[PDB]
């Protein structure tokens, strides 16, 4: 679980967003795995906005923060699961590090800010869908 709240939105995993995140839906993809939802509240998260491919990731299933080098945004496939068929995942940036079911949610960071959110993994790896593109977020 995990999400990032950047002034009026709430950013979370498509496939975790709640009845409340569709009833307040601001824009979805399920090509990246991403939904977006408005709130009430302000929220204190800085979106970065680079090309940085070195950050630090939290990792739920070991209480911990990983340094990671990940790949630039890209279509990736992914095995077929409960939430979705078997597709092309856009705009998804791969690391070597560990992740399991449960980690989705969790924040990868740079220098700059938030960089996007754990979406999948396997195998030695952990795949980040990326928020860097999405401007909005901001104004
Ligand atoms: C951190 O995720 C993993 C870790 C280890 C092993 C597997 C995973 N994967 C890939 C997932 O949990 N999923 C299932 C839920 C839907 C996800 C998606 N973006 O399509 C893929
Ligand atoms: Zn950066």
């Amino acid at each position: 679980s995990g999400a990032i709240y950047v002034g009026n939105y709430r950013v979370v995993n498509r496939h975790l967003a709640t009845h409340n995140d569709w009833a307040n839906l601001v824009w979805e993809d399920s090509s990246r795995d991403l939904l977006v939802s408005s709130t009430t509240a302000q929220g204190c998260d800085t979106i970065a906005r680079c090309d940085c491919q070195t950050g630090v990731y939290y990792c739920s299933s070991r209480r911990k923060h990983y340094p990671v080098s990940f790949s630039k945004p890209s279509l990736i496939f992914v095995e077929a699961s409960e939430y979705y068929p078997a597709r092309y995942q856009s705009h998804l940036m791969l690391a070597v590090g560990h992740s399991e079911p449960g980690d989705c949610g969790g924040i990868l960071r740079c220098q700059h800010g938030v960089v996007g959110i754990v979406s999948t993994g396997g195998n030695g790896l952990v795949g980040f869908a990326d928020v860097r593109d999405l401007l909005w977020l901001d104004e």
